[PDB]
């Protein structure tokens, strides 16, 4: 094919060639690395969540538990589990169920972290269904409304289910949830299963262990023993946790430790740690590693604890108690005689949101701003504070927008608006004027959806306009930014109008829950545990007798509940779940690939070559834009809008609306694919001024491919992906590849003119049919050299594997029956489709020898 092209007359640019022959190279060499799958991702590189996505992310069939506490990482490392799961092909079809309103952060967070695109899937743009796209987001209701609708799911061959909030699947022994039957139905269909929930077991203990049934009905089938196993282990597990702590061990701990483990002779070991000697401490660590193959929910949960990992910021109060205006006074008086009774909620938000009341007496667009001094405290702070990022929340979207017009004509701030009636592109553009540093907003006013995923990494100030009705959307606002690697403490401002349902709620939740300053895993419980009594403290906050005694009750509660929740740690989980040193290493090595050079100039040249535009900017970023004469006619993910990328992973979390380039964006792969499906570089003709060789001498620089026909969920590119191989030929048949390597010798050659060139070729077409027959027996022998030597790693890391499952298996019962034999069917399937391996040439240069 390429020897047709170059007779023919076609003949590519010099540079063609090369880049071919690097983006061959390199293809095929960034497929077997270590950390595949965890580079492209637009995140910071935090050990616990690289050490829960490496692990879970390469098994076949992943059926786990996410329990890290709130802000940890969960949906982070799903999207890392699905991001390796789906470049390296072992998985191509994702169902994502999530609660209703956080369908549109998790497709803001998939696509613009991990590069994927959801299908939003609800009632309203469909009234089966599911094969149409193959990585869905739908909500919980949607998916359990009908019977028709469940099966579809069913049928719709998911290879993985990720169900968000999982706690919201609630069983009982007699009436099992709607939600909690939909999931077990399902879960039975689709191999892989992430359930993320940070509820801790102490509050549900049957739900936890329902749950847990969902992901291993064989193995959690009796909670009785499963509760008593785990009881029995807390004793030696709570020593060696505080053995890694570097507090020694007894003579009691050392018998039970010797008996936990029988399978083999730990007496070294033990000796070593329980003492102050020098090999105490990796004594201490191993020790550590041989109980968590033990555990009980070994290999399927994952609990990570603020307390361990421990980059978080302060959380600080500050509330202003302000007047209530006349006219709030009048409406809520007015009210109270000329109204029509509503319900207890309904009166309580009334008077969580007094404007509400004000225009539903002076009709909706009275000029409540005016007169409610919250607006004015704000705008004294806003312009008091006008360098200082801030993000400001209320409940409703029409309160944000009646903000930002205020804000503007009055103080002539701008502000940005994000709320759920805006587009996601929108949002997008909002959520970067607030991002942009000294020339963009200085304000983000938003709803109650608050800045979904984005981070905004300058800003630690935020004001709670008014409050929501409950803790859960509490800690979902201060989410937004007492977020992991925040540095600066969050400074929480709360104006509140005194004597209203505001006062009652401020000192509910701070006094009652603590729930402003520290990230509170009660506040549900107990609010739906004094839900009637603090309605009605809400609906009137003018008749507050038993108000003190409900707050002692529910902070003799919380600090109760905080008590069970301290004393039920797994402290060896907690530490195993962090990963250790190597999860760091594991960190620490990806970082060291961030900084790639050889990426950086061999996109740009890609570019260039395929046609696209590069302009730029100085700050570590460049625009990229479509041009008149590409390869082809629309680049996918190029717009003529443009795009601007960045090969920076500080900079692309910084600038969330820059892409961010490495070896697995869908840029360069499909730059990649789209330059070796096709026919660039195949062919040319070079000149080499050398003396030292007679003149005219040819030369023939081949490239062959060794690749194998295999679906792409054998993963194959492990052992053999489409690998060149170069030889330099004479007329005698000598290969010289092994000794002129590449890019010293393409530096040392001449371009030639294509007339001239086609005639050069013409004239010794049939030298280069002998030279080319030479070839192809000599690759011939490299192929079978390269395919014994791939067939040969399979069997070697793949028995590898399944030795390593089987001896868990012996100590462990979470190694399922089904992860064995995907191991062993896929070893076989691989050795067979290798020794079905091929070649072909790929690409020539042929090489004339002047002397001029
Ligand atoms: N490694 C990371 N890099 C960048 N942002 C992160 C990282 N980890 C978490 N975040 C951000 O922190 C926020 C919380 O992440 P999330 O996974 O939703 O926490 P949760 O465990 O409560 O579900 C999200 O906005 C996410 O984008
Ligand atoms: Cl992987
Ligand atoms: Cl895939
Ligand atoms: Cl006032
Ligand atoms: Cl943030
Ligand atoms: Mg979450």
């Amino acid at each position: 094919k390429p020897q047709d092209r170059l007779f023919a007359g076609q003949i590519d640019r010099m540079d063609r060639f090369a880049l071919r022959y690097r983006a061959r190279k390199y293809s095929s060499e960034q497929f077997r690395m270590p950390y595949s799958g965890l580079r492209g991702q637009r995140t910071s590189l935090i050990p616990h969540q690289l050490n829960i996505a490496h692990d879970v992310g390469r098994r076949h069939a992943p059926r786990v538990l996410l329990a890290d506490e709130v802000g940890l990482g969960k949906t982070i490392e799903a999207g890392m589990i699905l991001h390796q799961q789906l470049l390296s092909g072992a998985a191509e079809r994702v169902l994502i169920i999530v609660p209703e309103t956080l369908q549109h952060q998790w497709l803001v967070e998939m696509l613009r972290r991990f590069n994927l695109r959801f299908a939003l899937f609800d009632d309203e743009r469909y009234a089966n269904p599911f094969d149409t796209e193959q990585l869905v987001i739908c909500s919980l209701d949607f998916a359990r409304r009908s019977k028709q609708r469940l099966e579809h799911l069913c049928e719709a061959e998911w290879d993985l289910l990720v169900v968000d909030e999982a706690h919201h699947l609630v069983w009982s022994e007699d009436a099992p949830s709607r939600e909690y039957q939909a999931i077990e139905q399902l879960a039975e269909h689709v191999p892989g299963v992430l359930l993320l929930t940070a509820t801790p077991e102490q509050l549900g203990m049957e739900s936890h262990f329902a749950r847990l049934r969902l992901l291993d009905p064989n193995r959690f089938h009796d909670f009785a023993q499963f509760v008593e196993e785990q009881k029995n282990y807390r004793p030696v597990a709570d020593a060696v946790a505080m053995l890694l702590a570097g507090n020694k061990l007894s003579n009691d701990e050392l018998n039970m430790l010797g008996e936990m483990i029988g399978e083999q002779d730990i007496e070294p070991l033990l000796q070593a740690a329980n003492s102050d000697s020098e090999d105490a401490q990796s004594a201490r660590q191993e020790l550590v590693s041989m109980l968590m193959d033990r555990h009980g929910t070994s290999r399927v949960l994952f609990r990570n604890t603020r307390n361990g990992v421990k980059g978080f910021p302060k959380r600080e109060l500050h509330t202003i108690k302000l007047p209530l205006p006349t006219q709030y006074q009048t409406a809520i008086k007015v009210s109270g005689i000329m109204g029509a009774r509503k319900s207890a909620e309904d009166r309580a938000r009334d008077m969580l949101y007094p404007e509400r009341i004000y225009q539903e007496f002076e009709g909706d667009n009275a000029t409540w701003w005016n007169f409610d001094p919250r607006v004015e405290w704000l705008m004294g702070y806003l312009t008091s504070h006008r360098s200082q990022k801030v993000l400001v929340i209320c409940a409703k979207a029409a309160t944000a927008l009646q903000l930002e017009q205020v804000l503007r004509e009055r103080e002539g701030i701008r502000a940005a608006v994000f709320h759920e009636g805006m587009s996601i592109i929108e949002r997008d553009r909002a959520a970067a004027w607030f991002a942009e540093e000294d020339t963009g907003a200085q304000v983000l006013l938003c709803s109650e959806i608050g800045s979904e995923g984005r981070n905004f990494q300058f800003a630690s100030h935020m004001v709670m306009f008014d409050l929501p009705f409950n803790p859960d959307l509490l800690e979902q606002r201060i989410g937004r930014l007492d977020r992991i690697g925040q540095a600066h403490d969050i400074q929480i401002h709360v104006p509140y109008l005194e004597k209203t349902a505001q006062s009652v709620l401020v000192r509910w939740y701070h006094e009652g829950l603590d729930a402003f300053e520290h990230t509170c895993p009660t506040g549900r419980t107990i609010y739906d545990s004094v839900y009637n009594d603090l309605i009605n403290y809400l609906a009137s906050p003018d008749q507050t007798e038993g108000f003190d005694d409900l707050i002692k009750n529910c902070r003799e509660q919380h600090e109760a509940l905080k008590a069970q929740l301290e004393q039920g740690r797994d402290r060896l989980l907690e530490i195993h779940s962090n990963g250790g040193e190597k999860a760091q290493a594991l960190a620490e090595s990806i970082e060291e690939q961030d900084d790639d050079t050889n990426l950086i100039a061999f996109a740009m040249n890609l570019f260039d070559i395929i046609g696209i535009n590069q302009d730029d900017r100085g700050d570590n970023m460049i625009v990229l834009t479509p041009s008149d004469h590409m390869l082809v006619p629309d680049f996918p993910g190029l717009s003529e809008d443009g795009i601007t990328i960045t090969f920076d992973r500080e900079v692309a979390l910084a600038r969330e609306d820059a892409q961010f380039i490495t070896w697995e964006h869908p840029l360069i792969r499909n730059g990649l694919d789209l330059i070796l499906s096709g026919d660039t570089g195949s062919s040319t003709i070079s000149l080499l001024k050398n003396k030292a060789l007679p003149v005219g001498t040819l030369l023939v620089e081949l490239i062959y491919v060794v690749e194998a026909q295999a679906p792409k969920q054998l993963q194959l590119n492990r052992f053999l992906p489409p690998t060149p191989v170069r030889m330099l030929l004479d007329k005698n048949g000598n290969n010289l590849a092994a000794q002129v390597e590449f890019e010293t010798f393409n530096r040392q050659l001449n371009a030639v003119n294509r007339h001239t060139g086609s005639k050069l070729v013409n004239a010794v077409q049939q030298d280069v049919h002998a030279i080319l027959q030479l070839g192809e027996a000599q690759i011939e022998k490299s192929a079978r050299a390269l395919i014994d030597a791939a067939r040969n790693e399979a069997d070697e890391k793949l028995s590898a594997e399944l030795s390593r499952l089987e001896a868990l298996r012996a100590v462990n019962p979470n190694i399922r029956d089904d992860e064995l034999t995907a191991i062993e069917s896929n070893r076989q399937q691989v050795m067979e489709s290798l020794d079905q391996a091929g070649w072909r040439l790929d690409a020539l240069r042929l090489i004339v020898v002047t002397h001029q």
